[PDB]
């Protein structure tokens, strides 16, 4: 049954742009081990064809056989439904918690940077902070096996195809824009990207820094 994901196009009309969701979605189809196709969408130039799979232009999606499956939280609860063992590794997380730490990352980090007010900066630093603070917990935290790589234990996770590629938008951002960094004292996020980076799966289906900075260039203003 083949299966191809629609994504989004960056400025060219032709490359892999800007987005956590079509990203999380590359990373799972690769963890899947799945053949699968990758196809861009102009957005403002749609092809005939994806307007007839796709009416209302939702992206990313995926074609799954002929069936057209929309919202990213269900493409990636269908994937791993239908491709699942023994011909195709289960990705979900063990661990309740591992599919909920740093998932107010993200929030934080876009009230920080759309944010032109220079007295609130730093309660919107300090906010973004605390949030990758409670996710460093959660990866120092020993998860009940004891006696660690990633957010449920030492292989990649739903959850990590979540939060990898949110996490690499707050990091490229927040530096150039605001001179701003992830302190090495939280060497659990630190340890976490760097097992990340080294990992294909992720390394290679991340936007270049140059896209990523493109696209947030209206909205972070400077104080």
């Amino acid at each position: 049954p083949q299966v191809e994901l629609f994504v989004k196009a960056g400025s060219d009309g032709a490359k892999i742009g800007n987005c956590p969701f079509s990203q999380r979605l590359f990373m799972v189809l690769w963890l899947k081990g799945v053949t699968f196709n990758v196809t861009t969408v102009d957005t403002k130039r749609r092809t005939e064809t994806v307007q007839k799979l796709c009416p209302g232009g939702q992206l990313p999606f995926l074609l799954y056989g002929t069936e057209v499956h929309t919202d990213t939280n269900k493409i990636e609860e269908f994937l791993e439904a239908v491709l699942c063992p023994p011909r195709y590794p289960k990705l979900a997380a063990l661990n309740p918690e591992s599919n909920t730490a740093g998932l107010d990352i993200f929030a934080k980090f876009s009230a920080y940077i759309k944010n032109s007010n220079p007295a609130l900066n730093d309660n919107l630093e300090k906010g973004l902070l605390k949030a990758l603070k409670v996710l460093d917990n959660y990866l120092t935290s020993p998860l009940p096996e004891e006696v660690r790589k990633f957010l449920d234990g030492n292989e990649l996770t739903l959850a990590d195809c979540n939060l990898l590629p949110k996490l690499h938008i707050v990091q490229v951002v927040c530096k150039k824009y605001r001179g701003f960094t992830i302190p090495e004292a939280f060497r659990g996020v630190h340890r976490y990207l760097s097992n990340a980076y080294a990992r294909e799966e992720f390394a290679s289906t991340c936007p270049d820094d140059e896209l990523i900075e493109l696209a947030y260039e209206q909205v972070a203003k400077a104080l």
